[PDB]
């Protein structure tokens, strides 16, 4: 009975992992896309005080998003929100019942948390070298079942969590938008086509087919016109050496 | 009935998050010191490919842990350890069962991650400056009940997450390790003893009165022997901004 608002932007890959939890759940819930890089309403720290998407309010009385009640729990965070949604909707199976393949999906998170997203970080804000995002990389791929299916065998939200990132990577790469220099792109494009990167690629596809992928995605080319949008990503502007 | 062993460093707080955790579950288990950085064993990659402690294996035959059998499972990244050991261990209670206060503990833990950690990384093995550290720490402490109690008002694995870097960071301050400069170190000792951050030292002090900080700690004196052994913190080196 408790509404859900999630408080979103199409250009953030963090808002996206909640949306497909979501709708992975079946839930009934509330977009309210937030300009947070440019424009932030004055009203949003009331949701969120550290002023990042996504943001989340729960129960309370139903209100129009861009006023929010004092009543409501306010959740920050996309992978406490992930598992907020898998504690709400238990019959969806969101997260395996077995405690060792439920560690799998935890532990993909981390390992994309930990050692992934700060090279993409690293590679698309600050133009430092591809290298060490490939290897990171195959790393993160060797955690994946060799033979086929999701992070932790039957999809969960570890896999929420990660296609986001992994499925922007490639139509960015193809616009050249980031800070990473011509030969990097190339780099790049040529290693996550190579047979070394064939299991991400089934990976992204296996992912990107279901429903919640399909409802939650703009599109690849409006998906780089929104990301276009954002200030760190520097459109036009690239680093060499 | 599973086995469990957790290999483990006395100077590591991703270690002792595990420990706190398996003491609060009341867990039989297995710990074993690993020399990961000056000595690491040829065997270890066997039961962490990362070559980070700490490592877990869990179920497969009873062996000496130096003899790590291939049909344990092998668990890596010490949050996704406190989420199995929450899973193991229901009747322990180690999270809350209400979703929204299951919520506060997630968000806890990655407010720590995403904010706080890399600043005591950065703060005392580059030598940062220590105010965004501080400014990261009022945020934690402002996410905490005010009148007292843990992160999710009762005990939860949020706080064996956190209280490993916040017990250390007072002794390890008073002992004057860590690569910062005089005046960061003279600005952060003031402003852990100062009226900004009661709330926090109670916190630490609610945590460490419990017996599974008490079992799973060396001493302050001993701890701080202990980080004297990790290379980077190379002793006689200060850095200046
Ligand atoms: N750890 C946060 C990260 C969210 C995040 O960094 N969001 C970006 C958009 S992709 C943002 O809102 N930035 C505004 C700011 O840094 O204050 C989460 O997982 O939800
Ligand atoms: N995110 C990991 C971090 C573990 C980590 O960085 N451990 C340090 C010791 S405190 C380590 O083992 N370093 C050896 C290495 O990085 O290869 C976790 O939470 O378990
Ligand atoms: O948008 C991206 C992005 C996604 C995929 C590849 C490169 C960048 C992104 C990546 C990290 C991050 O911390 C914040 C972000 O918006
Ligand atoms: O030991 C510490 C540490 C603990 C308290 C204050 C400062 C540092 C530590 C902190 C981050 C990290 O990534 C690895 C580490 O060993
Ligand atoms: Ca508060």
């Amino acid at each position: 009975t408790k509404q859900i608002t999630l408080y979103t932007a199409t250009f953030s890959p963090y808002a996206h992992r909640v949306r497909i939890a979501l709708e992975e759940a079946g839930a009934e819930y509330t977009t309210y896309d937030v300009d947070i890089l440019r424009n932030m309403p004055d009203w949003f720290p009331l949701v969120n005080p550290l002023k990042k998407i996504p943001a989340m309010t729960f129960g309370g009385p139903e209100v129009p998003p861009d006023q929010p009640s004092p009543e409501s729990a306010k959740i920050a965070e996309s992978l406490a929100m992930l598992e907020f949604i898998a504690d709400l909707f238990p019959d969806a199976k969101l997260l395996p019942t077995d405690p060792v393949l439920r560690a799998r999906a935890r532990t993909f998170m981390a390992l994309y948390e930990n050692y992934v997203n700060g090279q993409f970080r690293d590679v698309w804000f600050l133009g430092t070298p591809a290298d060490p995002l490939l290897q990171a990389l195959e790393m993160l791929q060797g955690a994946l079942p060799p033979d086929g299916g999701f992070a932790a065998g039957e999809w969960s939200i570890a896999d929420a969590a990660v296609i986001p990132f992994l499925a922007r990577m490639f139509p960015y790469l193809e616009a050249g938008l980031g800070l990473y220099s011509k030969e990097d792109g190339v780099k790049m494009r040529k290693a996550m086509a190579s047979e070394r990167f064939a299991r991400i690629r089934q990976y992204v596809r296996d992912c990107r087919a279901r429903p919640s992928f399909a409802n939650t995605w703009a599109g690849d080319a409006e998906q780089v016109e929104a990301a276009k949008t954002v200030p760190m990503l520097r459109v036009g502007e690239h680093h060499h050496h």
